[PDB]
């Protein structure tokens, strides 16, 4: 399989990890423009692109993936455990920004 993850950062140190059934693919560092990222995985399960590193001024936007040509934006997905919502982190889901250390799952391979 083939995924590809387009996401930026807001002050260029973040990470994110991508994540297939909780094994970690792959990680980078993000700059401060929408970029692509593109990783293979003979692995089917859950996809997730994580935020680890969150810290003072740092925070992620996910425009979406690409899993074998298929664009999901992250928008559409209703998981998401970090971005900040009513409050909390998780606090809702179909977001792209990743506010806090968490994830969107964009479901299975
Ligand atoms: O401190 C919790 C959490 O805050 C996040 O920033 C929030 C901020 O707390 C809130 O006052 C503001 O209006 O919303 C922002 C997010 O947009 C911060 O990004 C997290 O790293 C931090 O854990
Ligand atoms: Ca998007
Ligand atoms: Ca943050």
């Amino acid at each position: 399989n083939s995924i590809t993850v387009r996401a930026r950062g807001v002050n260029g140190q973040e990470s994110v990890s991508l994540q297939v059934g909780g094994t970690t693919v792959q990680t980078w560092t993000l700059t401060t423009a929408m970029q692509d990222y593109t990783a293979s995985t003979s692995l089917t399960g859950e996809i997730r692109v994580a935020f680890t590193n969150d810290a003072t001024g740092r925070d992620v936007q996910v425009d979406y993936i690409v899993v074998n040509g298929q664009t999901r934006q992250a928008e559409n997905q209703s998981v998401n455990t970090g971005v900040w919502a009513n409050n909390q982190c998780g606090g809702s889901g179909n977001s792209e920004w990743l506010h806090c250390n968490g994830y969107i799952s964009f479901g299975n391979v």
